[PDB]
Protein backbone atom coordinates (compact mmCIF):
# COMPACT_ATOMS: atom_id res chain seq x y z
CA UNK A 1 0.00 0.00 0.00
CA UNK A 2 1.02 3.80 -0.13
CA UNK A 3 -0.48 4.09 3.08
CA UNK A 4 1.46 3.80 6.32
CA UNK A 5 0.58 2.02 8.71
CA UNK A 6 1.75 -0.52 5.83
CA UNK A 7 -0.92 -2.94 5.73
CA UNK A 8 -2.28 -3.57 2.20
CA UNK A 9 -4.87 -1.35 -0.46
CA UNK A 10 -7.11 1.48 1.75
CA UNK A 11 -10.64 1.77 0.89
CA UNK A 12 -10.47 5.25 0.85
CA UNK A 13 -13.72 6.09 -1.36
CA UNK A 14 -15.33 4.28 1.58
CA UNK A 15 -17.68 6.83 3.00
CA UNK A 16 -16.75 9.68 0.98
CA UNK A 17 -19.21 11.76 -0.56
CA UNK A 18 -21.09 10.90 -3.88
CA UNK A 19 -22.93 12.90 -6.21
CA UNK A 20 -24.70 12.79 -9.63
CA UNK A 21 -27.77 12.13 -10.94
CA UNK A 22 -31.23 11.50 -9.81
CA UNK A 23 -31.82 7.98 -7.76
CA UNK A 24 -34.71 5.76 -7.36
CA UNK A 25 -35.81 5.51 -3.53
CA UNK A 26 -34.08 3.24 -1.83
CA UNK A 27 -30.82 3.37 -3.93
CA UNK A 28 -29.14 6.51 -3.22
CA UNK A 29 -25.99 7.51 -4.34
CA UNK A 30 -24.33 6.88 -1.44
CA UNK A 31 -24.78 3.29 -1.38
CA UNK A 32 -21.90 3.60 -4.14
CA UNK A 33 -18.84 3.99 -0.82
CA UNK A 34 -20.78 2.76 1.50
CA UNK A 35 -18.79 -0.74 1.69
CA UNK A 36 -21.07 -3.23 0.87
CA UNK A 37 -21.04 -5.00 -2.39
CA UNK A 38 -24.88 -5.54 -1.85
CA UNK A 39 -26.17 -2.26 -2.17
CA UNK A 40 -27.27 -0.34 -4.99
CA UNK A 41 -27.41 3.24 -6.56
CA UNK A 42 -29.65 2.81 -9.56
CA UNK A 43 -30.89 5.56 -11.65
CA UNK A 44 -34.05 7.33 -11.55
CA UNK A 45 -36.13 5.18 -13.95
CA UNK A 46 -33.34 4.54 -15.81
CA UNK A 47 -32.55 7.30 -17.08
CA UNK A 48 -29.24 7.50 -19.20
CA UNK A 49 -26.65 9.07 -19.42
CA UNK A 50 -26.40 8.26 -15.80
CA UNK A 51 -23.30 9.70 -13.96
CA UNK A 52 -22.00 9.14 -9.96
CA UNK A 53 -18.34 11.13 -8.63
CA UNK A 54 -16.96 10.34 -5.70
CA UNK A 55 -15.28 12.94 -4.10
CA UNK A 56 -11.64 12.03 -2.18
CA UNK A 57 -11.40 15.20 -0.28
CA UNK A 58 -8.36 16.34 -2.28
CA UNK A 59 -5.71 14.55 -3.57
CA UNK A 60 -4.66 10.88 -3.15
CA UNK A 61 -2.99 8.55 -4.78
CA UNK A 62 -4.83 5.49 -6.02
CA UNK A 63 -3.12 2.77 -7.30
CA UNK A 64 -6.47 0.93 -8.75
CA UNK A 65 -10.25 1.63 -8.47
CA UNK A 66 -12.99 -1.33 -8.29
CA UNK A 67 -16.44 -1.15 -10.36
CA UNK A 68 -18.66 -3.64 -8.73
CA UNK A 69 -21.90 -4.31 -10.00
CA UNK A 70 -25.36 -6.09 -8.69
CA UNK A 71 -24.20 -9.41 -10.62
CA UNK A 72 -22.81 -10.48 -14.03
CA UNK A 73 -24.82 -10.36 -17.21
CA UNK A 74 -25.51 -6.86 -17.83
CA UNK A 75 -25.06 -5.14 -20.73
CA UNK A 76 -24.12 -1.34 -19.85
CA UNK A 77 -22.08 0.96 -21.62
CA UNK A 78 -20.02 2.76 -19.33
CA UNK A 79 -17.10 5.53 -18.89
CA UNK A 80 -14.79 5.30 -15.65
CA UNK A 81 -12.49 9.31 -15.19
CA UNK A 82 -10.39 10.31 -12.82
CA UNK A 83 -9.79 14.11 -11.74
CA UNK A 84 -6.60 15.77 -9.38
CA UNK A 85 -7.14 19.38 -8.05
CA UNK A 86 -4.95 20.51 -10.71
CA UNK A 87 -8.22 19.76 -12.98
CA UNK A 88 -6.49 17.24 -15.13
CA UNK A 89 -8.77 14.58 -16.36
CA UNK A 90 -8.15 11.22 -17.52
CA UNK A 91 -10.37 8.18 -19.07
CA UNK A 92 -9.39 5.30 -17.38
CA UNK A 93 -11.83 2.38 -18.14
CA UNK A 94 -13.44 3.96 -21.65
CA UNK A 95 -16.15 1.17 -22.03
CA UNK A 96 -18.53 3.46 -23.47
CA UNK A 97 -18.95 0.94 -27.06
CA UNK A 98 -19.55 -1.87 -25.31
CA UNK A 99 -21.19 -4.88 -26.91
CA UNK A 100 -21.92 -7.85 -24.83
CA UNK A 101 -21.57 -8.89 -20.88
CA UNK A 102 -20.27 -6.83 -18.52
CA UNK A 103 -18.27 -9.06 -15.29
CA UNK A 104 -19.94 -8.85 -11.89
CA UNK A 105 -16.19 -6.33 -10.92
CA UNK A 106 -13.70 -4.45 -12.82
CA UNK A 107 -10.38 -3.89 -11.75
CA UNK A 108 -9.17 -0.13 -13.18
CA UNK A 109 -5.17 0.66 -13.01
CA UNK A 110 -4.77 4.25 -11.81
CA UNK A 111 -1.28 4.35 -10.07
CA UNK A 112 -1.85 8.16 -10.24
CA UNK A 113 -2.93 11.10 -7.73
CA UNK A 114 -6.48 11.68 -7.82
CA UNK A 115 -9.20 14.00 -6.20
CA UNK A 116 -12.58 12.91 -7.79
CA UNK A 117 -14.28 9.53 -10.01
CA UNK A 118 -16.28 10.00 -12.67
CA UNK A 119 -18.15 6.88 -13.59
CA UNK A 120 -20.70 7.41 -15.98
CA UNK A 121 -23.57 4.66 -17.67
CA UNK A 122 -23.97 6.54 -20.93
CA UNK A 123 -25.87 3.76 -22.30
CA UNK A 124 -27.48 0.24 -22.62
CA UNK A 125 -26.44 -2.87 -25.10
CA UNK A 126 -28.97 -4.70 -27.22
CA UNK A 127 -29.35 -8.30 -26.26
CA UNK A 128 -28.15 -10.19 -23.30
CA UNK A 129 -30.06 -12.20 -20.14
CA UNK A 130 -31.07 -9.34 -18.57
CA UNK A 131 -32.40 -6.91 -21.35
CA UNK A 132 -34.60 -5.08 -18.59
CA UNK A 133 -32.20 -3.69 -15.76
CA UNK A 134 -31.60 -0.11 -14.52
CA UNK A 135 -28.84 2.02 -14.59
CA UNK A 136 -26.74 0.47 -11.48
CA UNK A 137 -23.62 0.58 -9.89
CA UNK A 138 -22.93 -1.74 -6.59
CA UNK A 139 -20.05 -0.25 -5.19
CA UNK A 140 -16.94 1.84 -6.26
CA UNK A 141 -13.78 1.12 -4.17
CA UNK A 142 -10.36 3.21 -4.23
CA UNK A 143 -7.25 1.47 -3.34
CA UNK A 144 -4.15 3.02 -2.53
C1 LIG B 1 -37.19 -7.69 -13.19
C2 LIG B 1 -35.94 -6.84 -13.43
O1 LIG B 1 -35.64 -6.47 -14.57
N1 LIG B 1 -35.25 -6.55 -12.33
C3 LIG B 1 -34.01 -5.75 -12.31
C4 LIG B 1 -34.32 -4.25 -12.49
O2 LIG B 1 -35.31 -3.80 -11.52
C5 LIG B 1 -35.98 -2.58 -11.92
C6 LIG B 1 -35.91 -1.54 -10.78
O3 LIG B 1 -34.55 -1.36 -10.36
C7 LIG B 1 -36.77 -1.94 -9.57
O4 LIG B 1 -36.80 -0.87 -8.63
C8 LIG B 1 -38.20 -2.29 -10.00
O5 LIG B 1 -38.94 -2.78 -8.87
O6 LIG B 1 -38.17 -3.29 -11.05
C9 LIG B 1 -37.49 -2.77 -12.22
C10 LIG B 1 -37.77 -3.67 -13.44
O7 LIG B 1 -38.60 -2.97 -14.36
O8 LIG B 1 -33.08 -3.49 -12.45
C11 LIG B 1 -32.30 -3.63 -11.22
C12 LIG B 1 -30.91 -3.02 -11.44
O9 LIG B 1 -31.04 -1.72 -12.04
C13 LIG B 1 -32.07 -5.08 -10.76
O10 LIG B 1 -31.77 -5.08 -9.36
C14 LIG B 1 -33.26 -6.02 -11.00
O11 LIG B 1 -32.79 -7.37 -11.00
CA1 LIG C 1 -22.78 -0.51 -2.21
Amino acid sequence: GSHMASANYVNIAENKNVSGSNSQSGNPLSNITDGDLSSLWISDNGAMPANATIDLEGNNFVDFLELHFEKEGFRFQFKVEVEDESGNRETVLDMTSNTEDNKKSYNIPVKKEISKIHATITGKAPGGSFDQAWAAIAEIKAMS
